[PDB]
């Protein structure tokens, strides 16, 4: 018989006071980290828009909304964007931006909802489905596999696909985990979508359970400018984890998601990718095409 | 030399996956608690409105927004309302309603920001200061006194008082703690602002540090309807802590937050209050008035 | 679905490495605290021995052994001492002392076993019972009342009494919690048994659940000599909790332990105690006498 | 500003009440694990004794005592044994047996102290140093490398080597980690020292930090016999971590702990070992020899 009475239950709030670990030295950096968001890559801009237009799909579904930068560019670019995400900590940043630009017809017609890839089915009305669904930024790797059988993976995937209209497109990516798993390192400065103007340091931790890799953990040591003595910066650190997804595993995974009635194709970093390829991609973007 | 490797830093999120403790069985109830009290009291509506009108103050500031159910009525009532709070888990609900009704001019003009009492100065621009400032719901009792010298209580009240325009009003409240401190119990069904329709149970725990009452902790066991077998209710529980504010104590505290240059009043539940009163108030509402 | 993988399970050890929190800055002080043990009080020496002899009981049972100082003096004084305690963290200190003096016939015949007042029955063979059982040092107050009904109290007590031979004696004490509860403070320098040569500071925290006091917590700030800059001492802190036992409650509690077939008597600090007594005792020593 | 008030400081005890995590369902198993392997191996007995005799060394030092089952046999065999360890939760068992048999001259002469490899120098007086020093059981793998530069491994080995008299012997061992690192599994029933009679299950988790193997974590699910319904076994589990020591690595590590002035040898499970060997060892036993 022991005891450890804690002030407030975990996951509950009180007005007047900041949410639990909301202002920890680790939450602060991650904040100004998820904010290094804006400095997007031309290659990224020119690729997504061109791919988007080239197939004439207008109704886009972003199932990994987040701060809402991918979607804000789609909103500006004229597509019918509906953004969804499971983290209300992230979504808060999209809605903030929207409100500001609510005066803009486009931004006002912008739909930012909340949803989980595992409940997506009963989280977003599909109806006819959407022209295109995007899940970029290596975001599918955030969802872990507790049961070890990747049952939740197939579900998240199954669901996200059902959001795809027949003829619709699915642009889903993942980091080159084959490479990081092989080398045992996932260094900063490879993100193809948004150039991080933030200097960093990353310690890669790879965990294998009974020989099967199960998780890749990243400990970041960000050099926060101005948080130092005389102009000097500060060094805070935060931690995030992902599931090491191998190109092979994913390719078939994402495929059974459509039950086969699909059209698969894998891009190198943004360019076409063919095995044995001389160039090692830092990301693996899968673009699917539902049959019916 | 030990260790305890955790998946994600405390207070950080990842897109696609729900936030840290957002779905515990404690958060689910707390959720239907911060929302299952909303059935505003006629006595409340009529008292606040009337008093607001009586002194003819229009530009109001709600420094304890929360789910916004307070502000939403001032808004609805034509007041120039700006609602603030420190907890984002709470505001999310005020902005969720505002957006919902953004198609209403008043609501559209509704300002919902984020702010902390201890930083309210450089968090919200007053310039001339607001005519009125409410802080009902016993929200002030959420902020604790770690130092033991309530230095923060004073910082909070100074800041919050500084937000009042000369001739301006302040309406800050608290529960009758002189009473629960004595009975050692803080039973449910005493909200004078919103008649909850939720069946609750509460165990009261009072902590006196060195003969001085330092905190009140409420462990609520909510009887969640249907959450059981055959329609039977389920029993989930969360915990919340407060600072026991005694009347004498608060009366002089909130006052020194005005440097004395104020006009203080204190009423019963809603009717006016005098020591020794026959009727025992369930809440103590202070209504101050800045001179200059 | 979250996670927080910790290195070693809680409560398990590995050779070569120190036990979990065994060398924390709080464990260090408590160590040199439970060690201030030696500087026993004459009043204490002259009272226990004289009481012991006066009734000619030789077979003594110490159910709150600990470091083993109370028992070491009994061992030296010639009684047939069998010392028992539930904390292997404490017992380790008794055995250490014994081993050293194992060469001394007396110390070799000394019995240091392990046992819980709640399993005492099947933890120590009583047989005929013992002449005298001692539980001094306010040690019975360590066992808390989780269920709130003091069911474990009656059991611990019930058991400890069954260790008493008919005609045997039970010398059990407790701190004057009536006074500390009333004043809300339990200051250092009152221990009647062993003069603590260690300067301290104590913050008393009293917890009441639904008006019924349930626990008294003591936060000690010990002035460790030499742990300072230039001769200066250091200031570490540790924390311990007790159940606020009121003379009245205890008197009847300890009594039902014998089912009434007893002879009760309460000593002031060491002197006889009669209600309304001008002198406020810092400890309450109960000496019982089993009938049969 | 939050809080989490806990009953007792971490690592402190109170008399009468069991120690902090001493009785978790994880400690109960770990208990019948650190004890349910003891059925010493004839190959072991015969190898150690013989080698000890072969070099004629008599004053032995067991720097990884534990439950003492090792030393107890050297003791029984007339060796001048002194057994040390850092974990008191373990020694408690060696001294529990010693006392039990204190009535034996050899056992009586048995020295069981407390010590840490990183402090062994000023923890145990050598003067001339011991003839032999065993550290079997793969105990060295318990100490981890937080810094990441194994500076402690070196401190531990230096200290431990310093305890060897010139011409003295050192017998330190480790599991064949070159193998479990590759299969990614560390199955049960491989102790060459004591044939456990316990049915176990083990999930192996390897953590590589930046391409470097940094820790091995074993989650054991013991099938506790009878701990079920009708004689059926129960299933309790504990966790333990180790440092993956590769042969090449250790070979040069333990060597530099002698400044080179040594004679190194390494054998298979017990037989002698040569790289590429046909037989795969389950443990790597290094047997060094100090020159001067």
């Amino acid at each position: 018989v022991d005891s450890v009475y804690r002030t407030r239950s975990l996951g509950v709030a009180a007005e007047g006071i900041p949410d639990q670990y909301a202002d920890g030295e680790a939450a602060r950096v991650w904040q100004l980290y998820i904010g290094d968001t804006r400095s997007r890559t031309a290659e990224y801009k020119a690729w997504l828009l061109g791919l988007l237009r080239q197939h004439g799909c207008h109704r886009v579904l972003d199932v990994a909304c987040g701060t809402g930068v991918d979607s804000i560019m789609l909103v500006e670019e004229g597509f019918s964007v509906t953004s969804v995400d499971a983290s209300d900590k992230m979504l808060k940043y999209a809605l903030k931006e929207r409100w500001n630009r609510r005066k803009e017809p486009a931004f006002d017609k912008w739909v930012i909802e909340e949803a989980n890839w595992l409940t997506l089915d009963k989280d977003v009305p599909a109806g006819d489905g959407f022209d295109a669904v995007i899940c970029l930024g290596n975001s599918f790797a955030h969802l872990p596999d507790s049961k070890g059988d990747q049952s939740e993976h197939r579900l998240a995937l199954k669901n996200i696909a059902s959001m795809v209209r027949p003829g619709g497109l699915l642009v889903i990516d993942h980091r080159n985990y084959d490479y990081i798993l092989s080398t045992g390192c996932a260094p900063p400065g490879k993100n193809i979508y948004y150039k991080s103007d933030l200097t960093k340091d990353i310690t890669t931790s790879v965990l294998t359970v009974n020989n099967k890799a199960h998780m890749v953990t990243l400990d970041y040591t960000v050099q926060v400018p101005g948080a130092g003595r005389d102009g000097a910066p500060g060094f805070s650190k935060f931690r995030l984890s992902y599931y090491p997804h191998c190109l092979a595993s994913f390719t078939e995974l994402v495929q059974e998601a459509f039950g086969g009635r699909c059209q698969h194709s894998v891009l190198g970093d943004f360019k076409p990718y063919r095995p044995g390829q001389a160039y090692v991609p830092c990301y693996f973007i899968h673009v699917l095409k539902k049959t019916g």
